[PDB]
């Protein structure tokens, strides 16, 4: 509650496809949490007119990247966004651009 499940782009426990059938433009991400088999959080967004999904684990109690370790999910969000650095993973990258918000 008080903290990342809160946040107008974390849609909660969103089944993969599901949050594929909610990107409109590339840069557009949400984040949901694990749906096969339920554990961590997945960053899904377009890029190219195709989904990418990212994982998501606290290197410390944090979450971290391909060089970075953050303090929560919201903390990730912020550096890339903001700041406007792309989440290069595999040679691919992934522009946070705009957040599909959870409709309310």
């Amino acid at each position: 509650g008080s903290q990342l499940r809160g946040e107008p782009w974390f849609h909660g426990k969103l089944s993969r496809r599901e949050a594929e059938a909610l990107l409109q433009l590339n840069g557009d991400f949400l984040v949901r949490e694990s749906t096969t088999t339920p554990g961590q959080y997945v960053l899904t967004g377009l890029q190219s007119g195709q989904p990418k999904h990212l994982l998501l684990v606290d290197p410390e109690g944090v979450v971290r990247t391909k060089d970075h370790r953050f303090e929560s999910v919201s903390h990730l969000i912020s550096y890339h966004m903001d700041n406007h650095l792309p989440i290069i993973s595999a040679g691919s990258e992934l522009c946070l651009q705009q957040p599909v918000e959870r409709k309310l």
